[PDB]
């Protein structure tokens, strides 16, 4: 079933909807073609991760440029400082049909909206987020405590999602304390996860 041109393609495909480098986008096609997988065909990000780790890093690292090099919170950022969240920074593809966070699940990750319809529920529709690069969760540089969800998040679509762990963001500012300021300041979460009725 999992023939190699199939695959072939949906590379091809990532390429397509994430506009690729030629310099990574020949090196990936290179190292597809001399190992690929009747087995692990990989619908999405199987042997999509079973590349080596050298690819993979250029691929997280160009998919977090897109929303760091965009983005209005990052605005005024030192490149030490992009350099050390491009790195810490994580991507999502998510498949309609999908719950990234429940009711009480602790605020973990922020996340941003590439592409896609995310929609919140509290036991109904309470909103409808997207990658207009909307935001959701909380912001973790202010709130002293650890926030938990106060609802649930599914995937109306197929999503692209960037996401940031609240420690790797803490990390960030402990590093660059000095993009505090411009970050508290420029973040606009779009759909507030903190539970504050808790």
């Amino acid at each position: 079933t999992a023939r190699y041109h199939t695959q072939m393609l949906r590379v091809r495909e990532f390429i397509r909807f994430h506009q690729i480098p030629n310099p990574l986008r020949q090196r990936l096609e290179e190292y597809f073609q001399h190992a690929w997988t009747y087995t692990n065909g990989i619908d999405m990000n199987s042997v999509l991760k079973g590349f080596p780790e050298c690819l993979q890093a250029d691929i997280c690292l160009h998919l977090n440029r897109n929303l760091l090099n965009n983005c209005s919170a990052f605005e005024a950022a030192s490149p030490g400082c992009l350099r050390a969240l491009s790195l810490k920074f994580k991507t999502t593809h998510a498949p309609p049909g999908d719950i990234l966070v429940h009711k009480g699940d602790v605020l973990t990750y922020l996340y941003f909206i590439a592409r896609g319809s995310i929609e919140i529920l509290k036991d109904d529709v309470v909103m409808a987020i997207l990658g207009k690069d909307d935001i959701f969760g909380e912001n973790p540089c202010i709130h002293s405590t650890l926030g938990k969800s106060n609802s649930n998040v599914k995937a109306l679509t197929y999503c692209d999602l960037h996401k940031i762990h609240r420690d790797d963001l803490l990390d960030v500012l402990d590093l660059f304390p000095e993009f505090y300021d411009s970050f508290v300041n420029s973040l606009e979460i779009t759909y507030n996860m903190r539970d504050e009725e808790q």
